[PDB]
């Protein structure tokens, strides 16, 4: 199967740790990068798949931004677990007139540390 | 003051209710979509500078599919004295093989108001 | 049908004008906002649809950014032509290490001016 | 110096050749995807400060479908002395009715190198 629980690291030099996905599929973890912000997510548990679909939020302790990730767990063709993800990074604006430029979008690949 | 606890609605006629957010900043809620189908939502509201219009984010875990939708946004105070939720979302679909990852993520927009 | 050719305006106070889609589907136009940058695009011409799918690029004359739009022409339920679009706004970075924060993503609805 | 004229390849094994860009800054090319299927591409390279690594953008008009793919990017000079094209893309699908607009746009990533 492909568990999320554990430590992961990405193509950007940003490690990550994930707790034990509970009954209803929730979990928490921590995110580390050049700080240490809290993480909260949910892995889709329906057809009890082996390559689950998931999503989590990160509220930074060093600023008023939020990043959300969606992604899937894959057992790569080379046998490794890989989290392919995509994110939305929201910035805090002042006026509803500047909303248009608050969202950034990116990719990010993780692996077991 | 822009608070997230409440019952919001949108441009697609999708309802959502969010409970009270705790000390840390998290909350849960329900997402009634479109059949009528409910789904639990879990997310956090940023609480750095206790800014009246915070930045939030949550996950929707579809009960009727094996996909996930993550939402980011800003609780804005509308000009006429109301709250509006501008959000962006990314819908992830489950694909059997890593080879089709490229076609598994959609992006869209949503905007909510007090029900 | 739903022609792109003409003047359009959006929910952001940014007008736009489009030339005569040629044989192969290409076109040019101009974009106006609070400057006046050039526009180049292509409307998908295959099944000669009445609500075509399209895409164009905008290279700003006031900075080193580019925005690309994809979208479709719809005859709304109220009978109006509406261009629903989504864009990617790329910023110029210095190092391949900062690439991650160059792309912004948004929505934008147009109507016949 | 990062020039766009050339034959690039990628992580998906999709080839692309772009011609010479004119004074204004536009170019055309071919997009060989995956059957082998070619598609004309049209785009512009930003030419403000004549910056060695410019910002570009183009459209791919699929010959085999009624969809459009727009690409943005930056011609970066890789650390070991090569050119890399980091791009983001948005794939638009044709939907019969405006009611399903929300589910018609995908977003992804691509990265190219000299073939
Ligand atoms: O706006 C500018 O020009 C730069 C501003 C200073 C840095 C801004 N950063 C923030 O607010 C939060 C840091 C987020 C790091 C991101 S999340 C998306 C991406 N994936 C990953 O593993 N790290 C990056
Ligand atoms: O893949 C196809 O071609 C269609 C598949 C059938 C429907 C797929 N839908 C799902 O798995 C979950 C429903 C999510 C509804 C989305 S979340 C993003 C958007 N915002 C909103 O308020 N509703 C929609
Ligand atoms: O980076 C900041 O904090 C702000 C920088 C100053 C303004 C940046 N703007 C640019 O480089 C180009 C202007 C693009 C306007 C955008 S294109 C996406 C959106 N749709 C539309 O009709 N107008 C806006
Ligand atoms: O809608 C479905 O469920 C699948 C439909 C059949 C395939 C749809 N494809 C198309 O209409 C055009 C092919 C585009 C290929 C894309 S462009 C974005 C990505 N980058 C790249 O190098 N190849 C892919
Ligand atoms: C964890 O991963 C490696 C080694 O542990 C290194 O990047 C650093 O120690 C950590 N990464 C981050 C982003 O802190
Ligand atoms: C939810 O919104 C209101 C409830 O206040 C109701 O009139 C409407 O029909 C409901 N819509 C959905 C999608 O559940
Ligand atoms: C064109 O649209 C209206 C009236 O023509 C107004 O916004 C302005 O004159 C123009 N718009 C822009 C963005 O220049
Ligand atoms: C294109 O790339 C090279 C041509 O130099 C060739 O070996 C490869 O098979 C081609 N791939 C596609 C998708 O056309």
């Amino acid at each position: 199967k492909c568990s999320l629980t554990g430590k992961w690291t990405n193509d950007l030099g940003s490690n990550m740790t994930i707790g034990a996905v509970n009954s209803r599929g929730e979990f928490t973890g921590t995110y580390t990068t050049a700080k240490e912000s809290p993480l909260h997510g949910t892995e889709n548990t329906i057809n009890k798949r082996t390559q689950p679909t998931f999503g989590f939020t990160v509220n930074w302790k060093f600023s008023e931004s939020t990043t959300v990730f969606t992604g899937q767990c894959f057992i790569d063709r080379n046998g490794k677990e890989v989290l392919k993800t995509m994110w939305l990074l929201r910035s805090s604006v002042n006026d509803i007139g500047d909303d248009w430029k608050a969202t950034r979008v990116g990719i990010n690949i993780f692996t077991r540390l």
